[PDB]
């Protein structure tokens, strides 16, 4: 067939029920994350061909860093929380992949205040038990799928892109394999 099971998708023989349509998941420490975000728009290919009424869900892992790999996880909660995810993105992977310029919790925390955030708004928000339960979720999805790397995308709990199994020579290409991969199982 055209599309195979271990070629452009892999079928988790442990299937995760109740688990979001299109899962998605990264480390602001992960090099090829970096390149799907600001390279490739990865999410952002896949939502123009996503059909109507399928929501795409993204969450930050904890194996990657360390102590700031945590930090990162819950500040992605607080980005999730107050809904400014398209602000931080991006100044938080080049703060750690391309100025290290980010290496404690105060200073992902200037991202934010830089991107307009007030303090008293982060910091509440950083404290808050909601944003402790959107850890949770973050933590619990990944373990659903017993998570060892990313990038990594899951479709409705029981299929994972396997982006290894598609051409590379041309970057445009290789993100609408992607994307259509993802429209098709979607369809599945």
């Amino acid at each position: 067939a055209q599309y195979e099971d271990g070629k452009q998708y892999t079928t988790l023989e442990k299937p995760v029920a109740g688990a979001p349509q299109v899962l998605e998941f990264f480390s602001f420490f992960c090099p090829h994350c970096y390149q799907f975000e600001e390279v490739l728009h990865i999410s952002d290919n896949v939502k123009k061909k996503l059909p109507e009424g399928v929501k795409m869900t993204k969450y930050h892992v904890n194996f990657m860093g360390g102590d700031l790999g945590k930090d990162l996880t819950q500040a992605w909660a607080v980005a999730m929380a107050l809904g400014v995810e398209d602000k931080v993105t991006v100044p938080l992977f080049e703060g750690v992949q391309k100025t290290q310029t980010i290496r404690s919790a105060s200073d992902i925390r200037d991202v934010f205040i830089n991107a307009g955030i007030k303090g008293e708004e982060y910091d509440a928000a950083w404290n808050s038990f909601v944003v402790k339960s959107l850890v949770a979720q973050q933590e619990k999805a990944a373990a659903d799928v017993q998570l060892r790397g990313v990038p990594a995308m899951f479709v409705n709990g029981k299929y994972q892109l396997n982006p290894q199994g598609m051409d590379t020579s041309n970057m445009d290409v290789f993100v609408q394999q992607y994307a259509d991969t993802v429209k098709y199982l979607s369809e599945k």
